[PDB]
């Protein structure tokens, strides 16, 4: 239903210290849902796709999307989430237990 690719549904990286590099936060269905960025696909532990999420960061006038690749630890396993499913379906998720994001870091086209 909702996509980070939609026009209206808007999507940033977490107030951390850069407009352009941070976990992402999605607001959809219910919340501002700090995902932990490989979350829906989880292809890989370190996804060699840097897109789908143009439109988010275009938006934010950081250029491309957030590339990705682990960022270490900026989640919490309670309050952030790991949502399932296919990748652009923003309309269900989970909290964060165990996956393949230990943090996985998203950062504006760099």
């Amino acid at each position: 239903r909702l996509s980070w690719y939609d026009p209206d549904f808007q999507a940033r990286l977490t107030r951390s210290n850069s407009k352009c590099q941070g976990q992402l936060e999605v607001y959809l269905k219910d919340g501002w849902h700090m995902v932990c960025s490989q979350s829906w696909g989880r292809s890989s532990k370190q996804w060699e796709d840097p897109s789908q999420a143009s439109k988010v960061c275009q938006r934010l006038n950081c250029g491309d999307p957030l590339s990705l690749g682990p960022f270490l630890k900026t989640y919490t396993p309670q309050s952030s989430i790991i949502c399932y499913g296919q990748l652009g379906s923003f309309s269900n998720c989970s909290h964060s237990r165990n996956d393949m994001c230990h943090s996985l870091g998203l950062t504006c086209l760099e």
